[PDB]
Parts: structure tokens; C-alpha cells; sequence
């Protein structure tokens, strides 16, 4: 029932309950012809919502906020950038003009600016060594070193055992590696198992693109990862 390319027209969004008070969000770009599901995660705070990542896009991005608004009814307050790069990212001035509060790290706020990427407003302290943790609200966000980026985070919803790898984490239909010009192949195993050590009870483990697994994912990535640095 996991929504992919083939029911989400061209600047749609689809959202999924992943669990209570947890949706994914899902939608698609096209680069070099082919055309790219993408996930974020939608989290309920309160009466308030806190949403993680952009749709990818200014125009996918409005028509998020716009589903949302149709579907779940709670106004977006916060939203949490999970690395700098513009599927993350692209959509934030969006947010910004709809009275949104967008957070990232200072890691992420300075390679986006690097990049001339959009650049989440507010910043997130705590977060700068590996295997540093914070609480955001229904979430802990977790540093767990370079992997996908030097400054992926993943987060956890506790209350729902949700853990969103973010691009850091692969789909396992996902058997060789993605975009990796910013990843640090050497860390990226590292740092899977320090999610692995510090979530071990997660039950829904969300990619940042693709379909929703289990922990298996973790070692799936990890096993992609390698063959990569092998090549
Ligand atoms: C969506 C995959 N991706 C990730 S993961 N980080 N960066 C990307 C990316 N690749 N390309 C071609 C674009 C436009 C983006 Cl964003
Ligand atoms: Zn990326
Ligand atoms: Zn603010
Ligand atoms: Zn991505």
C-alpha cells in the first residue's frame, strides 16, 4: 500500500500512517530523464505538527503543506532538516513564507550555504560530535556520524518506535549506491552502527527514499555501502 512513482503525478504528494501520529510524506523529481520517489516524515506535536525534510522542491514543497492541510488539519510549526542537500532542503523558503520555524544544524546550515542552497532558519545546538542525541518535541535527533553527508541526522519518534534514516539509509530495492559526492564512504558503516546500537528497538525504519523496512535496512545499506567502496 506504500505510495511510488506510479500513483504520484508530476508536483503531487502522497502521505502515509506509518503508525499513530506518524506519517511519511512522499514525492518525485525527475534528474537525467528518470524520475525519484523521495520521503520525508511528518510527526504530530501536541496539536501542532513537526515536519522532517522538504518535498524536494518549492513546488512540491507548497503542495505538501497544501495535503496536509486537506488530510491531517494541524498547522505545520516546525520542520527539521536532515542533511543540506536540496531534496532535504529545497522548499524551505516555502515553509519560511507559510510561517513555518525550519531548523537545521550548524553543519548542515553551513554546507548549505556552501552549496547556495536554501538555508533552514533556526539552528540546532547539541548535535556536532557523532553519537550526539537532543530532544526536538516527539523526536530525538541523532548525529551518527558522516555517512550519506558529514551532516546526516536521523530521527526517532519514541512514542511509536519510527526511526527515519533519512538518506542515509537505503530501500532494499536499492542494490548499489546512490548519489554519494558528499558521503564519507570510509564513516558511513561506522556510523550505521551507531543507529543500530542506540535504536535497537525501533520497529519501522523509514528510508529516505523508497519503501519502509525494518532494522534490516541498516545492515542492507551497510552491505551497499561496501560494495561500493570496493568497487
Ligand atoms: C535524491 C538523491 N539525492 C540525495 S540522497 N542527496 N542529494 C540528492 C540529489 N541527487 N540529484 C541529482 C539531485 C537533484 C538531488 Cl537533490
Ligand atoms: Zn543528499
Ligand atoms: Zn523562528
Ligand atoms: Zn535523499
Amino acid at each position: 500500500e506504500y505510495p511510488t512513482v506510479s500513483e504520484i503525478p508530476v508536483g503531487e504528494v502522497r502521505l502515509y500512517q506509518i503508525a499513530d501520529g506518524v506519517w511519511s510524506h512522499i514525492a518525485t523529481q525527475s534528474f537525467d530523464g528518470a524520475v525519484y520517489p523521495s520521503n520525508g516524515l511528518i510527526v504530530r506535536d501536541g496539536d501542532e505538527l513537526l515536519l522532517i525534510d522538504t518535498a524536494w522542491g518549492a513546488k512540491n514543497t507548497a503542495a505538501l503543506l497544501a495535503e496536509i492541510e486537506k488530510q491531517i488539519g494541524l498547522p505545520v510549526t516546525r520542520a527539521v532538516s536532515t542533511h543540506f542537500h536540496d531534496d532535504r532542503v529545497g522548499g524551505v523558503d516555502v515553509l519560511r513564507a507559510a510561517g513555518v520555524a525550519t531548523y537545521a544544524s550548524p553543519s548542515t546550515r553551513r554546507l548549505a550555504e556552501v552549496e547556495g542552497n536554501e538555508i533552514p532558519t533556526h539552528s540546532l545546538e547539541g548535535l556536532s560530535s557523532s553519537g550526539d542525541a537532543v530532544r526536538f518535541g516527539p523526536v530525538e535527533l541523532f548525529y551518527p556520524g558522516a555517512a550519506h553527508s558529514t551532516d546526516n541526522l536521523v530521527v526517532y519518534v519514541p512514542s511509536a518506535s519510527v526511526l527515519y534514516g533519512g538518506c542515509a539509509i537505503y530501500e532494499l530495492s536499492r542494490t548499489s549506491a546512490g548519489n554519494v559526492a558528499d558521503a564519507d564512504l570510509a564513516e558511513w558503516p561506522t556510523s550505521i552502527e551507531r543507529i543500530q546500537q542506540h535504536y535497537p528497538e525501533a520497529q519501522f525504519v523509514i528510508p529516505g527514499h523508497g519503501l519502509p523496512g525494518g532494522l534490516d535496512l541498516l545492515k542492507h545499506t551497510t552491505n551497499v555501502v561496501k560494495a561500493h567502496t570496493n568497487r
